[PDB]
């Protein structure tokens, strides 16, 4: 238990959890809140028993830093192209993670944040959750490998629509679009996300480290590439125990240890 | 008619009707199943007149061998990565069949199935079709392309909840998120399937092969070598007897002899 | 104000009107017409004032020339990989038009015409848009980048589905697709889109152009390619006026000159 | 035979040459240089009698505008953005174009030079001949397509030793490096050009432009696509009349109508 | 000890000899010679003791069929569109196996020869060896995969000039280029490729299958795509005997069991 | 200047110079040579003032552990994919370095140092270099992104070779194939790597970073992509001061800051 300037890191369970705490400024996207980020991806990857990670907040807030804009806006090329990819780092790091991360959103997720939250392997939401690419309100691209990953969720025509219009996509529609994964009311959505962290604590390391590693770059790939990968992801999770403990159950009429998610409740 | 191990093969009005026959067991994808499945295929490429192939089952099943991965668990990396390739040879040969592949879903369709639905033109379901990727149940990344064929499908959102969560899509979640085209009761589901079938007996063969072919990459491609593939596709096109057939047709005010699909009746 | 043999253009504050003015033939994609929009193009290539495009047509068509292929069925491999490099050129000029590009549909958007609304940036449409890809119905395969176009809006499988089947697409379906943001009544749909279109004149046309062209490519490239032209990207939008613009507004408790859409009313 | 501004283009034998007519100033790739180009390649299109084209200069010269670069200084991001397209508009010509293309270089090709020089299908060149990439020494990045085309010419590690050097290639080095096909003496230079360029008049026109058109998209691609551009360009050659001609000739025990380049005299 | 009707096949020392037999008529690749390949190729799959392969001939030729092209020629575009998958069934199927494949050319390798050549992992050559690509001699665009594979081994420019002329290259150039690791002459060749098969047996078979399979698809791919594939794949080599034996080994002052390629003598 | 424990670091003349500083033990690539080289990385990002780097060491040795993996030889697959991913987050930050790098090789370069090599924009060699990948010696497949960038320096069929023959290059021939810019006796090494480095202090640092980053990524991209990066890094580059300082210099007929290297003496 450890609490920080801009986020309180708990493991409980084999779950790491990170509650950003500064929701009355909406837990803004700085390099305070990157560098504790850091720090607990840092941690993550030295403790194997920190087995799943759940992103979330002081309820009614997600994430969603101006002034460091304004007095950087003559800066230049060189100095912007080096600072965005420091954020990319972060992005490249989160994508890289061989952890479950469950993000829980219960409040704006907004540019840094929408951007955030597709970089989680599952999305849980409120009737609260707001999503927002709003980059073109400044001037500006979108950042943080938006332009990567919202046509990876959408497909083309839709990342379009909401980087052009900037509009603020609700939680039933971010769940139609596939987005989101299940909509919760604010006061039962922490014990969803609980359940669904602490079913993936059974599943095998191994195998969920490289399925992450494969789906997340399917769609920059090819069959044969993919083939490849499959080839060697499968040689590698048949040299782990959790093959052999699955098996051994379901030939002994009983369950593995992982069955998938708690039923709904 | 030819009456196999693990399948019944049917030529009927220039339709391939492959009827899985081991519906009790629910169609295991085992080396048998595959075996079958190749001898109809090679079939296939030597008859020109078999236009299009139904892939079914017996009502209530469709595909869903924990023996031989038993006594294969500590059989070694060199052995699993030729094992894959094995799989994914039969998988590479479906993708690259130049006929339509019309998969009619009565029943689950889990892992494998799954997989091989997902290499179908288009799937038809009842509301008893059930979609799962249940891998990660037994510590294992998923196979037969399913890493490649599942994001294609449904974005990479949609591929990872559905892959870590090993839940069970129904028919009525497949249509909407475009697995699966229409879905028809179970009494109803075969003759729609007949329906669809000899109607695209009509449609012309090089046409057909080569759409198919240029589909099932543009997710891999780029925009010029695309441009490029449906320059050298329009052009083997037009040196067929179809267009002529079908323009002089529309030219005469008469229908061409494809009209796509009969409406649902 | 300039009226064409396949369109009138007129600019009405800084946004260019191309209104297909051929209804009765449904605005056919023939050799005029492309030489029409070519001429729009290099106008607006010519003048940055032009700010937005609105592609539309007189109310009750969209687009949706057998002659010519007629005359043409015999002409061989070389002249058709030729003449699809044509139409390809077209297409490829589209997707690199650095000014949004909202089409404006209220009536059958088929073939060519579906491949057009395909490049465009936004799409609204009336009850009375059809959206079909019929090129089977004539033994040929999609072209004007529909290969390419059509799996990046909607993936595989339904792309796949719509190619095979011809079928034609109501509004609310493409709408539930993302082919299409709104859908609005006949009598209300050019209003809108002057509204949004206008609303657009406000952004920055740097970001603009960066945005659409990254948006363009995203589902070709790969991570560190994206994250690359992010870099490049936003190192340039920081290098135009409007950043400072939006920033200062905002920090001056004032809205940016671009806020998003209007409301819709 | 017709006399432009900054070219003279002649057909002689079914081979269009293309001189540029401006040595003393080395051919600068401009404004008015981009135009009489476009003009050859628009005339190029609309007669297929024209096979091969030979792009050359007076000699001593090939291709290497300060005035324009220094008025447009601070032009700003979304000028530079839309100027380097209309470059690029021009170098996705010649990629596309479905004629062989021969450079004969006896001089600087610098910069738009070499990027010209790189778009040929064969490029030959005198001890004279020089290649450089220089952008770097007016601080700015390599245009006109160069950052794709050299590394696919010569590898990564080449590409950048050349661009950061900006050091000039001589012939030899060229040849070396595969640039340069053939090294001859600049008095002997366009007879060479001329007895390659006729031997590929006989060559199939489908076949050399399928040839090309993949060839030119090989490395931006993968096994599976490359493998159906391969399928769909064979069908589409098997359409022409040239492999009969070609196959009953050499099964007569005779020459086919294309047999190479003639031996070097 | 098997003869068949193209090749003799022999496994001795763990490596698979393939010595094609029939040097008078050039050992054409023909329907007889890939049947005969494929039965190799299924021996080696069901038997990890056959660690190497060479592929090799009769002393002066290699591989380098007029009538089956002759009876085919207006067979249409879908038959040759299915023929060409045909022959990409089988370089797939090389392109794939696991096994390391030595060629050693002493004669003519044309056209499927090449191919056949550019499927192998390592290629020694006496000064008798030629290549050569002479497809568009026949009118036909290059088939067997070499649109793909050539440029893999020579770079864009290179693939253009040898398609194009339809050049021979000799022993001593394709050395150069790389397409040939050694050459020795015609009374040494045999013994070198034994020297080199025997002591890659002494290598782990999965870190062979891993790096091929790795290399082979190198050049489609990214940055992210390819460190994922190290990752897994070197998580599988690390779950095999030989890292231990041979760390061991090297920790004890004494080689390792593949202490690479024999000193050439 | 700052004594590191694996490595001395000293900005002269706005060069940042890394020697590596344990030439007996050969500059091992281990835990504490990554940390310190991490250390200089963020010491470069945080200054812009250090324009060039070189990496180099004590004359007689470059880059060339087995108790580390000794002692994790049934770590598991878990494990060794996120130990690989620390050696590629090292790699993927040289790649991404916006400064020129320069390696100056007096020694062997194997494994990690080859690895390490071609991260670097220009290596420069004396006649002691030697670069090997020696991976299958070990049972395992090459780390450190090797898999990835030898075939985009060398080419598939030469990547092969090296891999599996383990062979040493030396010098010349690195040099022969493009992986070595210059070589110089090693007397003379150091003040070369210093001319080249001091001449590149006068380029532009926006250029040279867009030009570094777009060629890292050009061989795993494609035409249009390409194209994109092109015109946003061009327009980057105009709001610079570079190009306005070259092109008046130039125009007042004198030389502009940078000329390209020295000329060698």
């Amino acid at each position: 238990f450890q609490s920080m300037d801009t986020l309180d890191f708990e493991v409980v369970n084999n779950v790491g959890w990170i509650r950003m705490n500064r929701a009355a400024k909406h837990n803004p996207f700085d390099a305070e809140l990157r560098a504790d980020l850091m720090t607990v991806l840092e941690r993550v990857r030295d403790d194997a028993d920190i087995r799943v990670l759940v992103l979330t907040s002081h309820p009614g807030s997600f994430c969603a830093n101006l002034h460091v804009l304004r007095d950087n806006l003559d800066s230049g090329p060189a100095y912007w192209q080096q600072r965005i990819k420091t954020g990319l780092r972060f992005i490249h790091d989160m994508l890289n993670l061989g952890r479950p991360v469950i993000a829980a959103v219960d409040g704006p997720a907004f540019g840094a944040g929408f951007a955030l939250s597709l970089t989680a392997d599952i999305v849980l939401a409120s009737p609260r959750a707001r999503f927002s690419m709003a980059y073109l309100r400044l001037g500006l691209v979108p950042d943080l490998g938006a332009l990567y990953l919202l046509p990876r969720a959408v497909g083309l025509q839709r990342a379009k629509e909401l980087m052009f219009s900037t509009r603020e996509l609700d939680a039933e529609e971010a769940h139609r679009l596939g987005l989101v994964m299940e909509v919760h009311e604010s006061e039962a959505l922490e014990q969803r996300a609980r359940e669904i962290a602490e079913s993936l604590v059974q599943a095998a390391p191994t195998a969920l480290a490289l399925t992450k590693a494969a789906l997340n770059v399917s769609l920059d790939s090819d069959e044969q590439t993919m083939f490849s990968l499959e080839a060697a992801s499968q040689a590698a999770a048949f040299s782990t125990k959790e093959p052999r403990a699955a098996i051994e159950a379901l030939l002994s009429k009983q369950p593995p240890p992982f069955r998938g998610f708690p039923r709904r409740s």
